[PDB]
């Protein structure tokens, strides 16, 4: 599934990612346009031969289970494609995992790059909340 942005921001909100350890909402769907541009079906490999998945782009080497990244753990307690349905709340459990472990959200390195320190609050103008 592809999001809509204020579809996804009212979704993401109904999870409880608004305001969830500090980080607006507006971060959380920045964070997502520039991972994944909104797709719940994104994949992509990392030269280490992990693979990132989803909405949020997590990653194989840390959180979910491919079955191909060897030494590889599975913090989030998940098979990766659980991370691709058009049901966002594997990748949403998992985030708040991901973010409460002590580096915040620049776990993301989209997020590091294109969104902290931005008017990230312009992600959710316009939505009806
Ligand atoms: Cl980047």
């Amino acid at each position: 599934k592809v999001f809509g942005r204020c579809e996804l921001a009212a979704a993401m909100k109904r999870h409880g990612l608004d305001n969830y350890r500090g980080y607006s909402l507006g971060n959380w769907v920045c964070a997502a346009k520039f991972e994944s541009n909104f797709n719940t079906q994104a994949t992509n490999r990392n030269t280490d031969g992990s693979t990132d998945y989803g909405i949020l782009q997590i990653n194989s080497r840390w959180w979910c289970n491919d079955g191909r990244t060897p030494g590889s753990r599975n913090l989030c307690n998940i098979p990766c494609s659980a991370l691709l349905s058009s049901d966002i709340t594997a990748s949403v459990n998992c985030a708040k995992k991901i973010v409460s472990d002590g580096n915040g959200m620049n776990a993301w390195v989209a997020w590091r790059n294109r969104c902290k320190g931005t008017d990230v609050q312009a992600w959710i103008r316009g939505c009806r909340l």
